């Protein structure tokens, strides 16, 4: 699901774009102010946009989901992972896990008032 008001790649970018790192408490905020309800997980990406957004040209793979719209990053990357530990919204509490990882995008064309690339992540379907 996604903030009806927003297009899929917008909520990609909000929930898992995050070149300059940030504390789990306060980044978590961005997300779950949209959805008033502390999310369980979530991972963010510690690379620039246009990084994320290259790996869509990759080799297509199959998704979870079983779409065929997956490709894995060329290179592992900076993450960190918030876990929920404590709260209900808006007093949300998380733990950090850094990680080094290759990750997963699902990409899709750009839909009305995204950037104007052939292909936008849409998805973090896994990492590795
Ligand atoms: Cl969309
Ligand atoms: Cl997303
Ligand atoms: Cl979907
Ligand atoms: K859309
Ligand atoms: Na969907
Ligand atoms: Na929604
Ligand atoms: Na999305």
């Amino acid at each position: 699901m996604w903030p009806k008001r927003l297009t899929k790649a917008h909520w990609f970018e909000i929930q898992h774009i995050q070149p300059s790192p940030l504390q789990c408490n306060r980044a978590m905020s961005g997300i779950n102010n949209y959805t008033q309800h502390c999310k369980h997980q979530n991972t963010f990406l510690h690379d620039s946009f246009q990084n994320v957004a290259a790996v869509c040209d990759l080799l297509s793979i199959v998704c979870k989901n079983r779409r065929h719209n997956c490709h894995q990053s060329s290179k592992p990357v900076n993450m960190t992972d918030c876990r929920l530990t404590s709260g209900k919204y808006p007093q949300c509490r998380y733990s950090a896990a850094a990680q080094y990882k290759f990750f997963i995008v699902a990409c899709d064309p750009p839909q009305k008032s995204d950037p104007p690339y052939k292909l936008v992540p849409v998805h973090l379907d896994s990492i590795l």
